């Protein structure tokens, strides 16, 4: 029972504010936990987590441990590992990035995606997931430096045997900010899961910029910027990246000193694969991950 792990967490930091609600750090038998509180405009968003995590098995490394799920006026709790780094996000506004950083980063996000993205048979398996809102906010930084994807408030799956998608009734959509083109356009098949995971790694690709922006070579590196800082303004709408992404066909600038090097050269051509505007000509998460760390 989750019940009574949400009465005796007590409260300590507010890290967090937004949209989607509130997140606290707080303490549990000694360590630290997570706890999201939703806002009423996000209920759904606690439902379909809490269905998705109550009903498939998921643990692994690369993705937010579940601890709780509680109704404790009227209030929907999401307890959680706690990761005192918060987002990539928030790591890579403070931090810079040495190379082997990077990829460290990297690597551990496309675990993540990876893992989500395939389907294990079995009893002790799981549907193929897709996240639908990937973006840096959406991962943690670990203490051993890696990453975790979190926020499956959106997650649709679908298994090779019943082809039927399994979605929820969600109104929110994704992030515009990381939207795919053909999100944009409407132009999405959305009886289709491939579809959704095609998107996913439109995003990934985005994230991967984000990493690599912020990554040293030469003794250069940027102070942090979102993906399209240059074209669009802080809270973009759907219509600024319709013409941005769709209508001038924009993708954000791979830095024209990012081929004058051996593991950082691979980085760009990596990215571009996620951005082809076909979505069935991009890199699957499995093969991102495996050029990953084919290149260590
Ligand atoms: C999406 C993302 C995360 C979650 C989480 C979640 C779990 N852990 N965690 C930690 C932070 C966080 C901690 C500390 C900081 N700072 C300390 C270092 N300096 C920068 C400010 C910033 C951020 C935020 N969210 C979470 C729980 C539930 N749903 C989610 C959905």
């Amino acid at each position: 029972m989750q019940r009574t792990v949400a009465r005796q967490v007590a409260l300590v930091e507010c890290v967090g504010k937004g949209r989607y609600g509130e997140v606290w750090r707080g303490l549990w038998h000694g360590e630290s936990v997570a706890v999201k509180i939703f806002s009423s405009r996000d209920e759904q968003s606690w439902f379909r987590e809490t269905e998705i995590y109550n009903t498939v098995l998921l643990r692994h490394d690369n993705i937010l441990g579940f601890i709780a799920s509680d109704m404790t006026s009227t209030q929907l709790w999401l307890i959680t590992h706690y990761h005192e780094h918060g987002s990539l996000y928030d790591f890579l506004q403070r931090q810079t990035l040495e190379p082997h950083l990077a990829l460290r980063l990297a690597v551990s996000a496309a675990c993540g995606l990876a893992h989500l993205h395939v389907e294990i048979f079995g009893t002790q398996g799981k549907p193929a997931i897709a996240h639908r809102d990937f973006k840096s906010r959406n991962v943690l930084v670990k203490s051993n430096l890696q990453c975790c994807i979190a926020d499956l408030g959106l997650a649709v799956m679908h298994s090779q045997g019943s082809d039927y998608l399994d979605i929820g009734n969600n109104p929110r959509v994704g992030t515009k900010r990381y939207m795919a083109p053909e999100v944009l356009d409407e132009q999405i098949r959305t009886d289709c899961f491939e579809s959704y995971k095609w998107t996913d790694i439109w995003a990934f690709g985005l994230v991967l910029w984000e990493i690599a922006r912020r990554t040293i070579v030469n003794g250069i590196v940027e102070d942090y910027r979102p993906p399209f800082y240059d074209v669009v303004p802080n809270d973009p709408s759907f219509e600024d990246m319709k013409k941005v992404v769709c209508v001038d066909q924009q993708t954000p600038t791979i830095p024209n000193r990012l081929a004058a090097d051996p593991v950082l050269s691979g980085l760009a051509q990596m990215m571009r694969e996620c951005w082809y505007p076909n979505p069935s000509a991009r890199l699957t998460a499995l093969r991102i991950k495996k050029t990953l760390q084919k290149i260590s």
